[PDB]
């Protein structure tokens, strides 16, 4: 009841989890990945010098208090202009606010004030970060987006520049926590690259709080083919080590066999729970019904998943 | 008692009298023209297909009431992009509105909200218009901008579509002016192709408001070359007929030789006033210190235009 909440994660599925858990008596704490490098947020880091904004105008429209219009057009993407076309308006917003402060972290505050925002979200550093992949073969691919195209078996990732900092926010953030949300996200592309910002994994350590970390619920093509519960699990021990994640949320019921059948579509299979090398790496398991299709896709259902891991 | 004002206007002039205009006691309501197509506007309505907002965006800012950092949002321009540099962060918001709402008019009147605008404006037209010049050696230039490039002699500029039509606002608000103002703005690339919309010469001889023509203090190259006022007078009646300027409002004073210098290289001179030819026409005549360097270059000080405007 009033508690402190951090999430570390990215893409569409974190921004579904912050829409719900801003409802709750929680104070929130959102750090974003930015070493993605595909799409709009790819051209504007490159072409303009900044962080890439893509995820963190997603976190910052999911945790936002205005009017529907507005929303959209915070999310409105252009579909001509061809150099225009392909870039999404919140991002060009985030990119000019941070021109503007010289400062990402300066420019995400300013608009969070703009969008009403239900707490504070930050980037996981205010500089550019490169996401680099080790291939189980040592074959080495760099870029966030090129990993998955690679279409090998990952084996570790690390993070550039090497000096890349979090923001003093962030480990601020991370102490007064009194819940520590690992995910949800991509396991290599969104939730480690987070992560492995310098200090944070020490810093989650040395929390008192109770970290929870939300298990993806399909695999991914050329990222986590054949993983089960605890191959999600074990790939962030091995990246952070032991003290990293206390419980970890699973969605342990079956997923229809027409969803099942989109998503093989795609290379991807349900995450399987093993229960037993869970239990053996030490952590505790919150199973349940955690997840609703839309459309043939599924998406976590804030509600349910926000309460079990405020206790 | 707030006196209700129309302004028919453009460019930068038209920013920096509402700017100060906004301050006196009087409802403003400003039909912007939307005939332009250089730079950022021109290239969005014809990747976009959407009426120029250029012009609207520098009406929207000066009337609006934001805090500075998120004024030069607005206003801020990107660098590069090489597909996005040059273009207008407010340019791109109100044409990304325009698309969600598929209305140009009420796209604007959604940014006004958000900018907190002190007043009402309008479009001269929802669509896109196209600024024609039948120069003195009959031939013709089309593209507002390609114009004063010709480096001919303007004779006349006439609009197309032929049966382009204001917004019923605009016809209204004309109605219930008790003062409207043609200017400041260039008179054939700004004022003109404004007034030139069917329909509104003839509501403002109908109205029994008080028509007053602020009058350019610098001739242009490739416009209004070695024009005089009266030239300038002359021009919108032989566009919109008598009965729709009482008074013409002019800078009497002398230009610094310093400004005037600056000018010269830009083929600009100052508009000599003719005192006779102005009473010949049948308009009163006030003429007054009505502008101020600024960095050399010519501004206007609206509250001595603002004030005299309302008598």
């Amino acid at each position: 009841k009033k508690k402190n909440v951090v999430v570390f994660g990215g893409g569409t599925g974190l921004s579904v989890l912050l829409r719900g858990l801003k409802t709750f008596p929680v104070s929130i704490t959102a750090i974003v990945t930015v070493a993605d490098d595909g799409g709009s947020s790819g051209r504007l880091r490159k072409e303009l010098d900044i962080p890439p904004p893509g995820d963190v105008r997603n976190v910052l429209v999911a945790l936002s208090e205005v009017e529907p219009l507005l929303e959209q057009l915070f999310q409105h993407r252009f579909e001509n202009g061809n150099g225009l076309s392909g870039h999404s308006l919140g991002n060009l917003l985030l990119a000019g606010m941070t021109s503007i402060t010289g400062d990402f972290a300066r420019g995400i505050s300013e608009m969070s004030k703009v969008l009403n925002v239900r707490g504070k979200v930050l980037p996981a550093s205010n500089r550019s970060i490169i996401l680099h992949g080790e291939m189980e073969d040592g074959t080495i691919v760099t870029g966030e987006s090129s990993i998955p195209k690679a279409g090998k078996k990952i084996k570790r990732v690390f993070l550039t520049p090497k000096d890349t900092k979090p923001l003093r926010e962030g480990l601020e953030a991370i102490r007064k926590a009194d819940v520590i949300v690992i995910g949800p996200g991509s396991l290599y592309t969104s939730v480690l690259p987070n992560l492995l910002v310098p200090g944070i994994c020490e810093a989650i350590k040395q929390s008192t709080a109770r970290k929870v970390y939300i298990c993806n619920v399909m695999t991914q093509n050329g990222e986590t083919d054949g993983y089960t519960a605890s191959d999600h699990l074990q790939a962030i021990m091995d990246h952070c080590g032991v003290g990293i994640v206390d419980d970890i949320l699973v969605h342990g019921e079956p997923i229809s066999d027409t969803v099942k059948a989109k998503y093989a579509k795609e290379k991807a299979e349900p995450v399987i729970v093993d229960e037993h090398k869970l239990k053996a790496l030490g952590v505790g398991t919150i199973s349940d019904y955690f997840v609703l299709e839309q459309d043939d896709v599924l998406r976590h259902n804030a509600s349910k998943v926000s309460e079990a891991i405020l206790e």
